[PDB]
């Protein structure tokens, strides 16, 4: 299980240096270029507001999933593990139509489950004990514990 991501998912970031505060919405290729700048510390916007991103990880090639709702879609891994309407944490691919999730809307229901082809993902650390952030608009469990 992680929050493991492809390149093209889509993030809200916050960057900080020396008291230059910026936000910003990039993808997961983008965010990876910019943590390894080391230029910055990096926030990432979460159901619990920005919270500070710590370790990085590359995950390597994983099997995929698309999972939409009325207004969200993500492409994720298999194991991404996405926030139920109770709050506990379910693998992307164990998703079913009617499921009513987190989003960056409140609780919306899955209308739509779909193996894709697989991609190199990323994963990171958010510093907050619910380890959750919006990967496109769904909470997803950071480092996936």
């Amino acid at each position: 299980e992680s929050g493991a991501l492809p390149k093209e998912a889509v993030v809200q970031i916050r960057l900080t240096k020396k008291g230059m505060i910026e936000e910003k919405k990039v993808t997961v290729q983008e965010l990876r270029e910019l943590y390894l700048s080391g230029e910055y510390t990096i926030e990432i916007d979460t159901p619990d507001g920005y919270q500070t991103i710590g370790k990085w990880f590359d995950k390597g090639v994983l099997s995929m999933v698309r999972v939409a709702t009325a207004t969200y879609e993500t492409v994720c891994a298999f194991n991404h593990m996405i926030q139920l309407a109770d709050n506990t944490w379910v693998q992307a691919c164990e998703l079913d139509v009617g499921v009513d999730i987190q989003t960056a809307a409140g609780i919306q229901p899955v209308m739509l489950v779909e193996d894709t082809s697989d991609a190199e993902c990323y994963d990171f650390e958010v510093m907050h004990p619910n380890h959750r952030y919006y990967g496109d608009g769904i909470v997803s469990h950071a480092s996936g514990k």
